[PDB]
């Protein structure tokens, strides 16, 4: 009398099911836009320092003489190494001189020039207002955008934890309900914090929460249908964040300043916690924790809503309590764990299925944060990815049963890999080749993901499967959070970001071929 055989009888595929699938995967959307916000909430627009003679309308009543806007900033700015007006510094007693073409300006000293203590101007073209034009993120504090992307996954990997553990004790819905309330009014008070470190605490929590809700979404989607949809329905759970790209570049065109954008985009978990409520919890999970009463009143709900209520009639006490029997226990859990690298044979399979699962966060999360370095239009950008995420990862599983396994793995990370590689030789003149790429580069980067999860049960024994698929999740967040951090190595070089993204694949995709 095990669950299998209940869940045949109250119905496994028809109705229900799907609206679950509906009302489960909306919400991931949202989720990918509380992710990918950063990239747009945090802009870096184009700046330059602060100048009385240009600035200050009481020192442009004072100007002698009709001088255009152009001469006064060649004449209040030194010039920059792209022939811009340099970002981080000031000429401090007007130099009149550079306006003669007699003299060649190339002789300037460093002790000409003092730091801008008078804040900076920056651009308004494009974005209204960041979180770098508020707090002032620019020269000497260029290294807290970093450090906030990092702070939101460290926040993503204790949430995850946590959540795991309260889940595995409390239940499945009740957890995902209360993660939706916190994610949104964590959200809601995070757009109007007025310094820097409650941003930064803020993020946290709802990253925690964001956590939550994607690992009970994707057990709670797991545990309720019959074990031949279960690819199926992982397959919906994969295209719900490309439509989430999608959505994250539309609303972040509709709105063009970070409170109003952060506002709305945490407004709708709300709701989804006020609606969470009507959904039915988990009957597995209900049998195995010894409350009878309350699963047969879940599956007599979820059979009458398939119009089953005649094979829902037979259900009794006594069939749920030889399924409770008949459930494995989970004593073992401080075995498998170093068993899993004690073995011999399993050390070597792990640690390569470690570093396919490491390179996947290193790699896409250290750019899909940063589009603004990697062509003009950004709006443009963030929909492409979610665009060309569609017909490569259904394409790819095409290739599973005809080139093989070992083979499919090594593909799905070189390819890639070196659509990246090639960014840094093509020359800048050709923008539109480097734009391509990059789009193919990141976009076909996530079917690495589809790939590697489905290909990591079969390889283990039954035994040691959760345990193994436990450790190759922690590598991904634990990778991710060096992600971002890799680009504090650009002031050394432009192409330095782009050629540790780039070998990191490469390596890791060649070496899957000794699986
Ligand atoms: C914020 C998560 C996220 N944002 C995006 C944006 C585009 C494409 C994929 N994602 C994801 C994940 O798929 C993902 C990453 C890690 Br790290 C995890 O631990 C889990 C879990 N559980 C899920």
């Amino acid at each position: 009398m095990a669950f299998p055989e209940l869940l045949d009888r109250v119905g496994g595929r028809g109705r229900f099911q799907l609206l679950q699938a509906v009302a489960l995967v909306t919400p991931i959307l949202w989720v990918t836009t509380q992710s990918m916000l950063e990239n747009f909430s945090a802009a870096v627009p184009h700046h330059r320092c602060w100048v009385p003679l240009l600035d200050n309308s009481t020192s442009q009543a004072s100007i002698p003489g009709d001088f255009g806007r152009d001469v006064l900033l060649a004449v209040s700015i030194p010039p920059g190494p792209d022939q811009r007006p340099h970002q981080c510094l000031r000429f401090r007693q007007p130099q009149w001189q550079l306006i003669e073409s007699n003299t060649t300006a190339t002789n300037w000293s460093d002790a000409d020039t003092e730091p801008c203590e008078d804040g900076w101007v920056y651009d308004h073209s494009t974005f209204r207002s960041t979180i770098v034009t508020t707090w002032d993120l620019v020269c000497d504090s260029q290294a807290l955008r970093p450090m906030a992307q990092s702070i939101f996954l460290a926040g993503i990997l204790v949430g995850a934890a946590v959540c795991g553990h309260a889940s595995d004790r409390f239940g499945r819905r009740r957890v995902l309900t209360w993660s939706y309330l916190l994610v949104s009014v964590s959200g809601t008070i995070a757009a109007l914090m007025p310094t820097f470190p409650l941003y930064c605490l803020f993020r946290f929590l709802v990253a925690s929460a964001v956590a939550g809700v994607m690992m009970n979404t994707a057990s709670l989607l797991m545990e309720w249908t019959s074990a031949q949809a279960g690819p199926l329905m992982m397959t919906l759970n994969a295209l719900g964040f490309s439509f989430g790209q999608v959505l994250t570049g539309s609303v972040a065109y509709g709105v063009r300043s970070w409170r109003m954008l952060q506002l709305a985009v945490s407004a709708p978990f709300f709701l989804f916690f006020v609606y969470s409520w009507w959904l039915p919890e988990s009957a597995r999970w209900l049998i195995t924790v010894g409350r009878l009463d309350q699963s047969l009143r879940e599956l007599q709900r979820v059979a009458a809503v398939n119009r089953r209520k005649a094979e829902a009639d037979t259900l009794t006490v006594e069939v749920l309590r030889s399924a409770m029997q008949e459930e494995p226990n989970g004593n073992q859990a401080g075995a498998r764990l170093g068993t899993l690298l004690h073995t011999p044979g399993l050390r070597l399979r792990t640690f390569i299925s470690m570093l396919c699962w490491f390179a996947f966060g290193f790699t896409f999360f250290g750019l899909a944060l940063d589009l603004q370095a990697l062509g003009s239009n950004i709006f443009l950008l963030q929909a492409l990815i979610g665009i060309v995420d569609l017909p490569v990862k259904m394409g790819s599983l095409l290739l599973l049963s005809r080139l093989g396994r070992r083979l499919c793995q090594a593909s799905s990370l070189v390819l890639p890999g070196l659509c990246i590689l090639a960014n840094i030789l093509v020359p800048r003149e050709m923008g539109i080749l480097r734009s391509s790429l990059a789009v193919l580069g990141l976009g076909s980067l996530g079917a690495a993901f589809t790939c590697v999860t489905i290909f990591s049960s079969e390889l283990f024994p039954t035994v040691i499967r959760m345990t193994a698929v436990g450790l190759g999740q922690v590598a991904a967040r634990g990778g991710a959070i060096l992600g971002p951090l890799v680009r504090l190595l650009g002031v050394y070089g432009s192409w330095l970001p782009l050629l540790v993204y780039g070998v990191v694949p490469v390596l890791s995709g060649l070496a899957a071929l000794l699986l």
